[PDB]
């Protein structure tokens, strides 16, 4: 009996002013989510401030990224507790963008995860095989080892959520299904299961991090393993209310 | 302008939340900023427009860090856009830990202050060497390598400062020899009046941005090629009220 | 340069004497080296001088090992200047046996290659993953571990080329999948890129220090990711004058 | 009745080119060498053929090491028989910058001594205790336990001669005199007549490995046990003429 709560986060990525966000920030503030599915936004690092003041106590912030030390050296990177000192309840954590544009390792990946969660707040660890690694059918290969770093950093999956990214299908000319979508979920619940516990697995939401808007989040959505979405471009529009909405 | 004014940098790096730094930005408020001297502080990203909000008009904000694309698919960055759309004017572009713990090349650094000033922010760009390259004597070819790179990017030094940091010694009260800042800044001041122009090195600030006390930063101001300082630590304490005011 | 023109360097090791050395001299001498190709040969250090002397101009000498000073104590050594005194004008550092059977560590290997480049010479930094290493997916991590060295002691790629050796699996016919061979120069181009510069990554050879055979040697160039070979055994006969024309 | 010829070794180590070191052969090859005495010059590792070929046939070479095996994938190494290829009829072993700068091992070096000697080549057998060894009074302990090591791997010597080094008074702030030379020398001979035979000791020179210049050779090389020398930077001058004729 799934009785996952659906998850459907906002990774708005590097874009927007207060203007447009605060524009964004209205249209949910205004719209209304069913109560059986929770709402994440995860603004610009400058705006999480500014979006959580702004935003509706019943929509969580999420940061998209931070640091694996409370306090140090380290311009430009944020915090956990700044993050949570902020308001925000959750971190985006291994964003493809990270690990591949950024070069972020899993290790360093695996520190901020067992660092965000010792801070207290919630993460969005996302996972996910690029173009070459999915040409190969090094899928399981290589989302198991992302995962397990994940969750040998993670001793209570409560705070967490896993998002898959089918980086093989950004910006590559391949085009992801929503069955090969529940293909991966239905593996990733399949480690949990077997490496985490049985109930780990089914109360783990595993969200799908790929091309989502309001015209394919009902098919999507309706996956047995896919119990949630990481939206990108989508969530800086409208529509994000209508994929807040696609298990309904 | 020939007088150069005085430029003192505050770089908070990772550390404070909204209390700490409200207390620090509440003093700073009350700290007199005097004409001849320009104070900015470059608090963590998720506080930027916090600290701008509480911190006194005559104090320039600036951000730690940015991207080079005014908006992107770049989880967990930010752009000159927000930041300046933050009331922000300034960004720290080639810090020490930027390019020596996350990597950044001076291509990237380059790419971004040429995106950031043509954004309409000013920038400090930062340079310095490291203990290998110290103890090689290619300390003066590095940091003009690294200042070449900056300058076939920058179009305009108005809005620009440069920046010198001692990577292989920085942080504790071992202010590195108040003669070997000199003679690096010295060159540096050499090298833009020829591959630029003799008003641009007389009218572009080079602060220091090695190990600067609230004491120590009297000599170090003493020499003639230091036209302020790009305080660490410090920057946090109570202490930075008196860095400002390096003379008399 | 963009087109990274072709590098077949020939590892001898410890094998032949002035008569057979002779033999493959008097050869390579007789074989037309197209510009498309930049061939190097790295003779025994006994044979270093020998080598040069008997060996064609448009084919370059390489000593096999350095040490990291012009001159001291430390007999049994050579240092930079003696191989460039020699005619030589490349080196080879971090080679397979060098640190897996004489214990060099890459501490010391990246004193050398820092060593080895200020002293006009060109270096072959050699880096490759063991068994263990490799049935443990941290091939890359090594990899990059042993890249990041190199690349902390290198100021100028102009002479420099990198050699990847698959370790677990180096020496008879058994040449490891070329798609194997790619992944990994695949990281390391993409490692250049972001930790160097996209111009550095898109000049400097990632050559293939892995089984190489007159024959095989087609195959595997065909790869987008591998600008060239660091032939072992066949370096030695004369199928070492075809791994050269490794096309068409 | 010590009709043992006087030895006298010039271990260049890492220094000098072409330039010096042809300038230096042709100090030694207009020098006259007492008929009774056996002088030997060990060049850097690449220079060994030139210095064989610019050496007058008088002066034999030596090589200032080499590996276990005629050839094999052993980059940088090279083998007695190259050695011999090389004109070369010596082979510096055990050298204390080998052993202690190296970490050779008793082991590898027992296993060069068997194959240098089974090459047929002449053997330079270096030995000696390091400081600690010496501050605890076990000089006796280390030295046979490497004499041993030596005397196992040889089956004739008459290809090999003995060179103590006191590695306690290189660097260390000690100094020792030519009477603890002789002391040194004594246990040597005498573990040689004890282990060996009392011939072998009786002919088994045994030369002085530590500091040894024109101006002290007189006094070192009137000891009884002292046959001759293995001189190290003073090899590299005009004085090497003075040591070849301290026995004189």
């Amino acid at each position: 009996a799934p009785s996952r709560k659906f998850f459907v986060g906002g990774n708005w990525k590097m874009n927007g002013r207060k203007q447009s966000l605060g524009e964004l920030i209205g249209t949910l503030n205004a719209a209304k989510v069913p109560a059986d599915t929770e709402v994440v936004c995860a603004p610009p690092t400058a705006y999480i401030d500014f979006a959580r003041q702004k935003l509706d106590p019943k929509i969580a912030v999420a940061a998209q990224n931070c640091y694996k030390v409370t306090n140090g050296a380290f311009t430009g990177e944020i915090s956990p507790g700044m993050i949570k000192d902020c308001g925000a309840t959750w971190v985006v954590l291994g964003h493809s963008e990270r690990r591949h544009v950024f070069g972020e390792s899993d290790e360093l990946i695996g520190q901020k995860v067992a660092h965000a969660l010792a801070e207290g707040l919630g993460v969005i660890a996302c996972i996910g095989e690029k173009l070459d690694e999915r040409e190969a059918g090094i899928t399981e290969k290589v989302v198991f080892e992302q995962t397990k770093v994940i969750a040998d950093n993670v001793k209570d999956w409560s705070k967490v959520v896993l998002a898959y990214e089918p980086v093989w299908a950004i910006g590559t000319g391949k085009t992801a299904t929503p069955q090969q979508a529940q293909e991966v979920h239905e593996k990733l619940r399949g480690w949990l299961k077997s490496n985490v516990s049985d109930a780990v697995a089914q109360s783990t939401r595993i969200i799908y991090g790929g091309s989502v808007t309001g015209a394919t989040c009902k098919e999507l959505a309706s996956q047995p393993d896919v119990d949630g979405f990481l939206v990108g471009g989508a969530s800086l529009k409208p529509e994000f209310v209508d994929i807040i909405n696609a298990k309904q």
